[PDB]
């Protein structure tokens, strides 16, 4: 789950705590990552529905088209190529939580039937006349400043003031470098886990070699540094040599 | 309706009037839920008061499906339509219907509205057959309807029918007294949707909320009041709860 | 039928003298519904007064369906004719038809309607049966037609054809002692037709509806009034009932 | 038919007698009007086809694009909307004279089956084979010089050759004012004898009023002006205020 | 057939004569004038198939882009319309001589078929797979510089040099003068007699008229003139005053 | 056959025989000709492939899109038109060498099929998907710079080796003037042959006159001349006065 | 593979420690024949050597039938699909798959094969059946990705997913030790597929060769080396049989 150091972040989790305990809509800003995906499950974890189930949908990698099909479901023939009935991921988040993970990628029609949703409680499939009484508890991310973009005309401003109820912006890794050391410590780690490997030591030069880099990759970037360092000292003791950042 | 400033208590006045009657009343202003509840406001000090209360968001209607919802369908009327399917005109029977946003009908939705408001009867797509209406008619828009009518995006004549009363429910900073009544409500409302102890607002926070210019309006108070509520972790609301941009 | 200026006067007049012929009348001026009420005049003081009387706005048709409601249409001339449908000209054998807004057609549209005119003859779409017609054609435009001609949008041949006696019905500021006449007969059908007694205007409030020039005509007065009967409560009509864009 | 005075108008009379005797195309240039026609007629009566038929067709004045499909024929599924057969105008006016009102409306694909058609002296029916032997004499109006559309690209120069073998100027109404008082006595008598009426006299100040005026409209112009004054004159005697013009 | 007088024709009729006796295809250039399909025939008449079919194509003449279908030929069904199977211009040429008139009308792709029926020396109908031998001298016109045409990507080179072994180029009438009072006295005979009509002659002031005239619609303005003067001459010697030129 | 006499013209000959007893890909380059093609005839003549199959397939004359088509073959119903199986070029040329004419009007993606074929030794018929080995060798021309080609991005880069192992550049008839006298005699000579006539000489005042014309058509253009002149002479002795060049 | 140069053989040097691994691994680089001989010996030093290897160019597979040939396939999935097809990510079942040429997916197949390296499961085109899949991922791009992310033509998640262990081929002129050793290794298998005797290379061959740039690489080595066995009539290869640019 959750592993920090920075006060930034502590305080933001500290936040995230106090919004899990009710069932107000999370939207979690801040650049694009797998973070706001280890909050979602932490605030869900926090909440009173933490036995519910956690739905996770990501609404800038679904191929196909499908992001409508895969959020409210379909009837067998809604579209060319509904070869079958299939259940929304409101459907499969009942007493739990769903992620809408990259909101500001849905279009201004999508967004009109998200809309309905959060105020009606109720889903359709895609073609169906029938509604679904629906208790879910949304959240939501956004790597852009979703203000403007409601300016822009992109968004509806409408849905823009539901879903910010409660933001929360989930910084760069170059804003909360207290984060970067248990980070990589975590990486390191959980990767020896999957082979059943003893975890190495992590030289201090190091160390100091990655807190002094900005990351514009962020926890991913890192992720591939460490991974790239692990394959360099052979799953043994990191140092300095086997941190090769775009420097 | 929650209201308190002056100018406020004047636009009630002339609401109670038009209400006794089955004027074609045009709320104008900045979009909102106000333009949503003072519609229902003069519903029930109209002389339709026990008739049903139909509402319709044009600019909410996903899927192009605007002109189907309020005049209704035959079965295979459009690709899609396998059933048959009342209008919006048709529920509002014997009492009123809500046209929110009307500016975001295209010129051919306004010539069949038209039709509708002059002939007391409607049509649904795929059929020939007219139903005799007794539907009162409000209605919604955001915009300068004459400066829409200019701009060629509106039908002069149907401007005209509409706009026999209008009435404009103003931003939420031209009417300062209102916000201190609206955010009790709207505190209020949230509470009890959630089997909540309503808290209070300390003065601080009053202040705080009357000075901010509001850009989202009504909107824009339920989110700020409902982000101090889970700050204030139920309790009252101070004003290190109230955050309003940065 | 309600007016008092000299130079509405004078045009009622020459309304009179085309009556008693069978000759097409152009009723020019801004887009009304004066316009109507004068072709009714012209048709109850023409021969054919007790025959038919069938009106048709070309600019308020929707669904393009002014070209299928005018010539009528037989079962699947085209996708959405599920019936066999006779058209105006039809309805209006041996009366008088009213194209409203003539300057709305098509070129193509122009071009049947003059083979109508020139052939006294009317065929249905889809069918290539043609039917003897006996119809007095009277139609109206807000639009220069002359200038339209020239402008490549409508049949120089047609404009001739309809030009015989055009009639200018002029802005309701060209002819002011036509105000106040107007004003009363539009308070008295009101309330005539929502059952209420019917309320007299103030002197003050006359003066004001004179020196305001309408840019709305009409339909703008009717607003006005319907607006200051609100606002009077069905009671006598004061200057301070009377709100209009000043 | 054909109401004439101006010495210039009679010497174009004198012309069109002798290509009446003959079979030749005749192109009618100048205004469109009804003046067209009728001198159009008044060459076939003149003709040795004077007993054949007289078929009329106005290129600009066909609607849903049936100019093609009305001048050939066409047999039953020649195109979307044949739901039957039927002869082309050419068929109709067999031993007789044709009139192509307004030529300058045709296609260029048009114009090359109506080519073929005056050279093989045959006609074939749209979604036909089948060809029919024409003895067909041809007349054609223009209010354009086809000299400058063929030029311009518009117009086959092969056909404008074909049909401007004898071409006449029938000249705008105010190139020949001497034809003006003829004409407007002729509208007032026919509107008359169409409505059994007596034919009123018209006073010396309205003759001249009509005179002075360019005619924009030519005789179209006439022909309601005069309907007007008749209209206000109550059928009665023309004065000079009956006659409405621009102004 | 021919009726020259003027030195510059007869050498091209003399140029004519020496490939007439050859299979050589030849390309007849200059502008677009009947004139020419008579060198065509009287190269065909003196050619060693002057027995044969003698089959004329204008390319610039065939509506509802039937150039192709009527060239090749076609089977039923080959193209929307085609209700039967009908046999190509060529196949109708066989053992004689076929002329493609105006060929520079045709698009790149017809070219590349028409190429290879020259080639191969057998054409096949569209929707055809059979391919039908074929013994067929062929004949080209062109109203434009081919060459130029070729440069300008509008013509395939390999079929330019293919067609333009023997270019005749048959000159504007003003190029020839010493033609125009032949020809002219042609065009009136064969119209005479078209019309069984006594056959007049021209006065000498009409024929230096004539004489003095550049001719820009060349033959067909010529023949147009003569008709025109026959009309005004009511089938009666030719005067000056019965030639009314564009001028 | 090769007649040549230029010492640069002697040179490419002597490459061509090099690689004829080798299997390599060829690539003639040089202005668009017929001589190309009799220089894959010679190379294919000179190879160990000699009793093999010659299939020749000209890139840029194929109509109605049929490239492709012919190639590779196809099964019936392949495409709309499709109406029966279809052998490719390339199964025609089964053990022995096939060539394609004008290889730079391969769209990018025949050039990766063609490409699959040359790297696979395998080619599909369209429609089909059991593959056919191939034993074939390829020989292809091109009048333009294949390299900037590639540089234009017109053409696949990978082919352009493959194809440009051995690339002979057949100069144009002017870079190569001692050519020209004997090819053509050799012209004259099959002209005659094939209508029995016996071969004249030619004048040495006229063979001057062709080797001091730069020949922009090249060998198609020195065809024609020869041509035109024998058509001129008549089948006799050819003087300076039958050369007629574009001068 | 033959390699020479002390760059070449730190590559591999850092392949060998990779290849022990199921890291995906990014063959950077211009176009040529030495990525897959590169992708392959990864393999054979791989715990993979004995599972299956499939390479594919995303750059080489014409008709569109990048997508398909890749995950597969069910019958009528498409216009033109008449039969299952499994994918080459099947094909690669316990072994390893090469994507040769990368950046030429487009933004939808990125988004496909993204959810396939997360998943490890992949399902045909018009299938829903998902498929376990135990595949080690090779890669290849003539393009910087990096930029190519920014440029918006490639997804930045996909990216950083195979941009673990980054691996740049140089070009031939930028490991020129390389080239006598590749020179030689060309005419060898050449020659063996020829059934020939392998000639060597002249001294003043070899350098001839070195102080060439060689833009088109390997390709262009082994296209210059095939020209000059042929002029060498498959004998000793001269400074004369070295036919460049010249």
């Amino acid at each position: 789950h959750m592993v920090v150091a920075d006060t930034k972040s502590l305080k933001l989790l500290a936040l995230a705590d106090k919004v899990a305990k009710t069932d107000a809509n999370v939207m979690i800003l801040g650049p694009s990552g797998s973070g706001k995906e280890v909050m979602s499950r932490y605030i869900h974890n926090a909440s009173p529905r933490k036995e519910g189930p956690f739905i996770a949908i990501n609404c800038a990698a679904i191929p196909d088209n499908m992001l409508e099909a895969t959020l409210f479901g379909y009837e067998k023939g809604a579209f060319t190529g509904a070869v079958q009935a299939c259940p929304g991921k409101f459907e499969q988040a009942q007493g739990g939580t769903i992620l809408l993970d990259e909101i500001s990628e849905m279009d201004l029609n999508l967004q009109a039937k998200l809309l309905r949703v959060l105020q009606e409680r109720e889903v359709e499939r895609l073609g169906s006349r029938k509604s679904i009484k629906l208790d879910v508890r949304v959240l939501a991310t956004s790597n852009r400043d979703l203000k403007q973009y409601v300016q822009a005309g992109h968004f509806r401003e409408d849905l823009y003031y539901r879903l910010n109820v409660f933001p929360l912006t989930w910084p760069a890794l170059c804003e909360r470098k207290d984060d970067i050391e248990p980070l990589a410590n975590h990486l390191i780690e959980r990767h020896c886990k999957k082979l059943g490997l003893p975890v190495p030591s992590i030289a201090p030069n190091a160390i100091t070699k990655l807190l002094n880099y900005p990351w514009p990759g962020n926890v991913a970037e890192l992720d591939n540094v460490v991974q790239r360092a692990l394959i360099l000292s052979e799953n043994g003791h990191i140092q300095s040599e086997h941190i090769l950042l775009e420097g």
